[PDB]
């Protein structure tokens, strides 16, 4: 049964803040990057099925992708800024794991991280 249930995006009794920082993350971080020309392989998990990857959840056992930080963005599941930032990092390892330095979805993950380090460089402090 080849792909994994996706992240947890939703749960009641974890407990939640809605912070600038957080917020930023939203509009800023996640806004530019969601936009980008090179977003679309990351903007739903990873389908195995669909790629033929048998391997890829043998692989990779926390996966992570923008489809994902947008659901826990919009429906704030977050504690703090650095779990979504921790996400995203997830998600950027997992590419350089899976693949191959030079394969176009890695060249795809570099582009959208050094824009990514670019925005969380600007974080606001927290208020
Ligand atoms: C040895 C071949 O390796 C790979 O094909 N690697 C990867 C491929 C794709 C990828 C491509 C095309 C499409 C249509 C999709 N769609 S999706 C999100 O529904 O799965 C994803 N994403 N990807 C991510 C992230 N990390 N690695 C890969």
């Amino acid at each position: 049964s080849m792909n994994p249930p996706p992240p947890e995006t939703s749960n009641p009794n974890k407990p939640k803040r809605q912070t600038n920082q957080l917020q930023y993350l939203l509009r800023v971080v996640l806004k530019t990057l969601w936009k980008h020309q090179f977003a679309w392989p990351f903007q739903q998990p990873v389908d195995a099925v669909k790629l033929n990857l048998p391997d890829y959840y043998k692989i990779i056992k926390t996966p992570m992708d923008m489809g994902t930080i947008k659901k826990r963005l919009e429906n704030n599941y977050y504690w703090n800024a650095q779990e979504c930032i921790q996400d995203f990092n997830t998600m950027f390892t997992n590419c350089y794991i899976y693949n191959k330095p030079g394969d176009d979805i890695v060249l795809m993950a570099e582009a959208l991280e050094k824009l990514f380090l670019q925005k969380i460089n600007e974080l606001p402090t927290e208020e």
